[PDB]
Order: structure tokens, then sequence, then C-alpha cells
């Protein structure tokens, strides 16, 4: 035989515990810290993801997910997975075939592809899409039992992240001050809150051949909460420019936007550096955490 990374025989046993029967090119990775994902054929000729929770603690959080992506389905003018299958030992959809907004071999840190800069329908149909989204009701958020944070809570849970950090990190002085400056700086915070994807950036947007966003994945950190927490990802990947335009057409179609938004999603985004500590901390990972103690002590 053959030596392969993917156990076939208990992936096959395990999908088709749950209706599906694997038959077909398979593709895995293993690199996430909370689930093995495959992509595999299946017997009625189509892709499927396979998304396998790798312990109690991840399982835990399928049931919830599948409420908020139940909710959003008809809600949204893109496409959101469909969890045919939900349980805490799978979750399965139909692949949604089209790219992502990048491309990146798994396990590099490097992408082959970005959606490019100058992509105007890109950018375009990401800030509608994304002001889409933020239009969902709050109350659709309620009745699916989501995550909600009022603007006080939003803000408090930011101020408990760096708190976390301050406990088990040792942070660069500058950056310390920086957010605290940003947690005391009022006229930088929304008056309100949106349903938010909570992880959003290039690589979970979907999108048709021509670059407009047909589609989003990976919905873990939906909630309700402060908007520019989608808009991080955007000023970083396409800069001040890209956030000007983000901003113009997103309150354009309907998006809520305040004075100070552009401010509060730089912010945002140096804030990064907190959730990426917070996520190596929790990872238990030394290679996560030599890089979040490096980041959280130097200078920015
Ligand atoms: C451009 C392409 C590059 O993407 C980015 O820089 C995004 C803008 C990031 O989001 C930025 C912006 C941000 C707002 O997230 C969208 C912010 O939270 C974050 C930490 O970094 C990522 C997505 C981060 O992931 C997020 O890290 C979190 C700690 C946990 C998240 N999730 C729950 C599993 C996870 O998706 C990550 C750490 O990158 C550096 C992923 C890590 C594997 C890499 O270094 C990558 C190879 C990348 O540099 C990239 C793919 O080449
Ligand atoms: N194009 C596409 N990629 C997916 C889909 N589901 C998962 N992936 C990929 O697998 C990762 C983990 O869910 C994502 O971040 C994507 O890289 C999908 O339906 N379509």
């Amino acid at each position: 035989t053959v030596v392969t990374t993917a156990d076939t025989s208990q992936l096959y046993a395990l999908a088709a515990r749950h209706g599906l029967k694997l038959h077909g090119p398979l593709t895995v990775n293993e690199l996430g810290l909370d689930y093995r994902i495959v992509i595999a054929t299946v017997d009625d000729g189509r892709r499927w993801v396979l998304r396998i929770p790798r312990r109690a603690e991840v399982s835990a959080k399928v049931e919830p997910e599948a409420r908020v992506l139940a909710m959003l389905k008809n809600r949204l003018p893109f496409a959101v997975p469909d969890w045919r299958v939900a349980n805490a030992e799978l979750v399965a959809y139909p692949m949604l075939e089209d790219s992502t907004a990048m491309v990146i071999q798994p396990g590099s840190s490097t992408p082959d592809w970005v959606v490019p800069q100058d992509s105007e329908v890109f950018a375009e149909s990401f800030a509608t899409a994304l002001a889409a989204l933020h239009a969902v009701p709050i109350s659709a958020a309620v009745d699916a039992g989501m995550l909600i944070r009022t603007p006080t809570q939003a803000r408090q849970k930011v101020a408990d992240d760096v708190d976390r950090v301050r406990r088990e990190f040792v942070v660069n002085d500058k950056r310390l001050h920086r957010w605290q400056r940003w947690l005391d700086d009022d006229s930088s915070w929304p008056d309100f809150s949106v349903v938010v994807h909570g992880d959003l950036y290039v690589g979970h947007v979907l999108i048709d051949n021509t670059e407009r966003v047909s589609g989003m994945i990976d919905w873990s950190e939906a909630r309700v909460d402060d908007p520019a927490i989608d808009m991080a990802a955007h000023l970083m990947v396409f800069g001040e420019e890209g956030l000007a335009k983000l901003l113009l057409t997103y309150e354009a179609a309907g998006g809520r936007v305040w004075p100070r938004l552009a401010h509060h999603i730089a912010e945002r985004l140096a804030f990064g550096a907190v959730t990426y500590a917070l996520f190596a901390l929790d990872s238990g990972n030394e290679e996560y955490l030599a890089a979040a103690k490096a980041q959280l002590a130097a200078a920015e």
C-alpha cells in the first residue's frame, strides 16, 4: 500500500454514521488546533466539508453555531455553510465551491494569492455584503440564542482581554498605554452593536470568478458586538486607502457609521495583538506563545 495522511476507514465510518457516504478524492487539514478539516467527495458526486471537533470542549460549540447559521441563511445575500450534519462528533456541509479571496498552502506563512487591491468588484461587493450582515436584526440574533454584547459589554470585553494579557504576559509599556487610552477614549466607541462575523478577513470570504463576494465561512466567532471587529482585517490587508473606500460604500449601502469609526478600526487592529496572545495562551502551543510574547514585548 501507500501511507496516506487521511485515515480513510475512520473517516468513512464517521461520515456514514451521519448519513454521508464518502466515495472518491479527499484532502485533509490537520493544522487546526480545535478541528480536523476534510474536504471529501460524497456519493452525490459533490464535495463536502467535514469539520471534525477534536475534543469535548470544541464539540460544545457546535450546537450554538448551528443556530447562528440557521438564522443567517435567509437573511444574507450571499452563501454560508449549510450544516446538514451538526453534532458533537461531526459538522458537515456541502462545499461552497467558490474560492476564498485568498489562497494559501496549509502550513505556509505566505499566501499564494490575495484578491488585488485594485479589484473594484471585490472592494465594492465586500462593502455591501458587510453592510448586509450588519443589518441583520438584533432580535433575530436574540431569537437564535447568540452571544449578545451591548456597547458597554463590548467595551468591557476588550478591557477584560487586555487585563488577562497583562496578568499572564509582560507587555511593552507603550502598547499598554495605547490600549488603555483607547479604552478611555469615549468618542472612539460605538453607541450600538451589530451582528458580526467575528473572524472576518479575505481567507473567510468566498468570491465568484469575477471577484464578487459570494459567501462567507468560518462563523465560530459570530456574536452581537462592535461593528469595527469586522473591519480591522480589511485595514490590515488593504491599507488606509482600502478602508476609506470600504467606509464610503458601507455607509452608502445603509451601514451605520460614527465619526471616529476609522480611528476605532485602527485601534481594533492594534488590539489584534491581544487576541493573538490569548489564542496562544489558550492553545498551549509553544510556537504561538513564542510569537505572542515577542510581539507583546516589542514596541509597535
Ligand atoms: C492576509 C493573509 C494573512 O492573514 C492575516 O494576517 C489575517 C488578517 C489574520 O487576522 C488578523 C486580523 C484579526 C482581526 O482577525 C481576522 C485578528 O483577530 C487577528 C489575530 O489577526 C489571520 C486571520 C490570523 O488568524 C486569526 O488569529 C486569531 C488569533 C484566531 C482566529 N480564529 C479565531 C481562528 C484566526 O483567524 C493569523 C494569526 O494571522 C495573523 C493566522 C496565522 C495562521 C498567520 O499568520 C497567517 C499565515 C496570515 O498571516 C495570513 C493568512 O497569511
Ligand atoms: N472555498 C471553500 N473553502 C472552505 C469551505 N469550508 C472550509 N473551507 C476552508 O477550510 C478552512 C476551515 O474551515 C477555511 O478557512 C477554508 O480555507 C468552503 O465551503 N468553501
